[PDB]
């Protein structure tokens, strides 16, 4: 069977409740890694699973600087020859964060599947079972080998790159509006429907085994009315970037014109996503700052805070925008 | 043949380029009311059309207090006997900011409809002439009364309360994927399909005649690493409310938590919504602030700024968000 | 408390295999209705249940004869006084028929809300157990009244009229794409939506309170080279009406039409609808027999089959799929 | 520039009606291929294109024995020095159906690029300008080369083998809900998004050079009710393959059962294919037949067909529908 390491970091999928109605306002990374495993014993048949317990918290305490150590203890296992693949638990909340992080910066083919759950293991109906099941599942399959970091949950396997978090607490969450899954889990077997067309993992020059932190990068909401003193704010605080969750395709508002002015005075990089939930934000030469292509804001600052450990020149990091 | 006025403010369905195959970095805001009409000759033949110009710029610089005198003078035109319904003519950007507020402020069972193109009027394939048609279309039915405000696009009419722009650059980006369409317009005839279950309108408790302004309300992203440092901003320069584009279920992180403390100390009412794009915030009572529901961070901005006209108590305006 | 009964017919709900891991392929309407609500408990807490086994059969096989039993029986059980709702536990493939059936033929405007679960009550991470909780909290709810029958599972509650299984094998299988969900359920509360904008129950004509039978209606699929010889079939073999799931918005090729013409010369209603999944099939008085509106294949056989015991009048059934 | 052919075979995109607002029961396939490129020129600053009038007809009278001499034609195209792609118009109702085929037996890596428009020539806001200027630019880029047959339109552009028009009348119709798209045309560029993980065109096996027809293969929906007689029909008829639009997971009725073992008697290869639009249909050994893996019916007739030509062993006949 498949050496797999499920690497648990805390999240609802570890999350329990006074009672299995509560399905809302629980604990998150309250269970044990092991706590998970021997809840699911099927996943012995699947793999011969060892756990290591990194963190347990909730994902939206997640940082930079620990998704760092997670990355680089990721890379640690899979360059051992005992170890074929990996399930990293995560809360739901950022997982795309993290796992576009590893994306990115893992240097190797074996998968690396991240699961989550919607519902905590306490809950009627609970998720985080067969999510977990089916991530070992992926994570074992010779077939799941280069296809970059892999979200799986709720029969769906979606690529870090493109899928992201679109309900607030419906199960089916997880959806990649234009680009689909990569594949889809059905009947115990694997159905795989795309490979992604963007670079990653051992074809990412995104290297960070020998950091312990990442540029600084802020997020700034798009709307109506929206204030130059947040950029003011954001600059004054020492930001090395500033994503902007824009109106519609990036566009700005006189007032963020003015706040991005000072913002590359000041050598800070402006990347220009959207706040709208798909698509792409076209070059516009006409306008400040760089394009965050079919990133959203989330997506865009990992992504910003990456390119920014290796330069700082604007043509460099958009061409970066566009192929990663 | 109904009376319909088609007002004015701006917005791409009025923008235009160069050439025919710019469909994106063009001037929107730049053609004139009678333009339009002229160029879809068809809407006189469904209904007794006047033009006029409200504002012509591209809804990124549409802003609270013009969004404010937009109501009152749509309040005024309904309540001619000479006036049928209104289109109004608005840049995609922010159109559901603008439509949401008149949702609420527009005391008249007449039909308010806004309308917007995604390619500009110069474009091949423009989408706005046949827009406007399904606007005037919508505008003049008896059957459209009562429905609350609509946005009319690519044979889709929305509720305002539901509908979003939720994709940067395509011409069907506006969705209300959980909510579904009020209806549809298909060959020249309307399906409608849902009457939605909120107050708004002849039902809605707010009245802003005679006001000049609304209370300050800034929006604040959620993820990884959010700084504590934007609430303290925020604060400073005397917000009256703080919407939250939170992680998740409107999550916060522990930096998150302290800013949103102090902002409550501070008299500011704090509005947990989502980043996600759709769903569900639900209570907690172990986390500041209030929930916003299914309202995402723009449509809560503007319930909360018009809940603020008229109360400050945190009951008062949670309730205004399950039933508005 | 409200008094809630759970008319059982079968289905996944009900399902039982000999692993926890098997989700496809099992025995569905295995189990008993008593042992569902035993197994979840929690529905006691919400109302005073009462379990009525109707039948325990895989949706597959469930017959027109059969459905109108079992709208014949709610429609007993909603006219005593001690029944304040009722929940019907059926197969998720054919549930979108029956419960349209009921949505049309159904006399009263206390809750009908049919559930169902995708995987078996045996398997890991079973959706049945929440799901008819989720059910019974709405057929219990005093705003749930009124709102047409409704089909409850993974958290969100669609109309009779317009959801339908969109996918073969997964848990949010059921949606509604141009129309949106009536409402969802999240943290134990219920978010209304919308209210369907078309006929139904207490205001439709439909009773069939006086019947045994059914006309009968087939469907005949629309592709490349289609044979004029499953029409004459089909008229052969007496049907009175025919659905055809047409190709894009009921286009007819060369020998669909005279098939068609066929069975209009033979006395047959033709109805054409779409096999594309969503949208309208609008008049075009180029092509023979009636269309579909937005109902679909399945849906609109329902009608059609209802129509049809009350009129032979095309005009009076194309209003009718118009209206309901 | 890059030498683009433009083969015309009708559709709504040569369609043709007395009035700009009619854009419903026009007639399809009325223009030349000339009229079309003629109407945007801008078409020649893309490529050097030449019209090659194949055919003009509406898509539901596209036929089998066409499709293979197109597909032929195609093939002879593409072995030209001077033809680096071609760029297909097709009527909208079944262009999955001739695209499919075509992604099967063109063993050819330049790019095949199938457009249409929802929306005739002469409609206000017409679709087809834009869609055939897009499919152009696609069909002359380099990053196009081996992705298999793709159809183009409303900015997006999906493969073959999973997209499909998914609603009656809407300009978005074309999507594919679990697989996504190919890329999106934005801005006068092209983003590739996904390759699929199938095989197609040059590692295809379906070798159809020579054959003037083929294999009969019919579609039967699955419904409640349904009649064993439409079986029976086929049988009589002598069809090679019966592609069976089930109800959910391909489930069948005691009469669909009946009917496919009298098939399977005659020698007749059943596949269970799905009525719901997308997802899986897995495998089950209690159940008749074979199973369409996420090919819907009108795909999985084809690939039978093309299956049906190179064997009738049932096990090899499963391998090509979980690999192509
Ligand atoms: C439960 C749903 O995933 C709550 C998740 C936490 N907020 C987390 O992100 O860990
Ligand atoms: C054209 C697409 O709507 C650009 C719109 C402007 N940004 C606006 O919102 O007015
Ligand atoms: C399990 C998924 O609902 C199988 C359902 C049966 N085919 C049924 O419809 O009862
Ligand atoms: C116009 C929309 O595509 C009508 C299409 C025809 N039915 C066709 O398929 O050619």
């Amino acid at each position: 069977l498949p050496n797999i390491v499920i690497l648990a970091t805390g999240g609802t999928i570890a999350g329990s409740a006074a009672t299995g109605t509560q399905t809302t306002g629980y604990k998150a990374g309250a269970l044990g890694v092991d706590t998970l495993i021997n809840a699911v014993p099927e996943v012995k048949k699947l793999a011969n699973v060892k756990g290591e317990q990194f963190s347990n918290m909730a994902s939206e305490n997640m940082t930079g600087d620990v998704v760092l150590k997670l990355s680089q203890r990721v890379n640690e296992l899979l360059a051992r020859d005992d170890v074929d693949g990996v399930v990293i638990t995560h809360g739901t909340d950022t997982v795309e964060e993290s796992a576009y992080f590893l994306h990115l910066t893992v240097k190797s083919d074996k998968p690396v599947v991240f699961v989550a759950a919607m519902r905590p293991a306490t809950a009627i109906s609970a998720d985080g079972p067969m999510n977990l099941l089916e991530a070992v599942r992926v994570a074992g399959d010779k077939q799941s080998r280069g296809r970059g970091v892999m979200v799986v949950i709720n029969d769906r396997i979606g690529s870090a790159r493109y899928i992201t978090k679109t309900n607030a607490s419906t199960l089916d969450t997880f959806r990649a509006n234009e680009e689909g899954y990569l594949g889809v889990i059905i009947g115990n077997r694997i159905y795989y429907q795309n490979r992604i067309d963007k670079l990653h993992t051992t074809r990412s020059v995104f290297d960070v085994r020998g950091l312990t932190s990442l540029p600084k990068v802020d997020i700034l909401y798009g709307y109506q009315d929206d204030p130059e003193y947040l950029y003011d704010a954001a600059i004054q605080h020492g930001v090395k970037g500033i994503v902007y969750a824009g109106m519609g395709a990036g566009s700005v508002s006189v007032r963020g014109i003015a706040g991005m002015r000072k913002a590359l005075e000041k050598g800070v990089v402006v990347m220009r996503s959207t706040r709208t939930g798909n698509g792409i934000v076209p070059p516009d030469e006409e306008l400040p700052g760089l394009v965050s292509d079919s990133l959203n804001p989330a997506h865009a600052r990992i992504l910003l805070m990456l390119a920014l450990t290796r330069t700082s020149d604007p043509k460099v990091i958009q061409e970066y925008f566009h192929t990663y």
